[PDB]
């Protein structure tokens, strides 16, 4: 529906559906395994991952697209401080998959504000 400030949250869930369908995303469908990698929480302040934000959307733990949003480009710039190497295949996956996310997250961002503007 026009103007609906809760159609971000049904966009959203099928917007990570196609992201975890998405062989780009395999790196970064689940929490890092922080004793498979000792180091990680040495680099990194706060991990996340696609299954901790589709779970919160599911919850109803996300206030607003924004909140959702945050934590998906915390994924890709938590990559890319601990692969920050252009030569790594999983540097390559977390762009074209950053890129997808952003082209697609636009409209919700839009979509939102128009939609707030017309609930005040
Ligand atoms: C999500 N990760 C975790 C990881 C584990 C092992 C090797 C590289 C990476 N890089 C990432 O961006």
């Amino acid at each position: 529906m026009s103007y609906d400030i809760q159609a971000w949250k049904k966009q959203c869930e099928e917007l990570l559906n196609l992201i975890f369908q998405c062989e780009d995303s395999e790196p970064f469908r689940q929490p890092v395994d922080l004793l498979e990698y000792p180091d990680y929480r040495d680099i990194i302040d706060t991990p996340m991952d696609f299954a901790t934000v589709r779970e919160t959307l599911e919850a109803g733990n996300y206030e607003s697209p924004m909140e959702l949003c945050k934590d998906v480009r915390l994924i890709f710039s938590n990559s890319k401080a601990y692969t920050p190497s252009k030569r790594s295949r999983i540097y390559s996956m977390s762009l074209r998959l950053s890129a997808f996310f952003e082209e697609h997250i636009s409209s919700v961002l839009s979509d939102y504000k128009s939609a707030l503007r017309f609930h005040k």
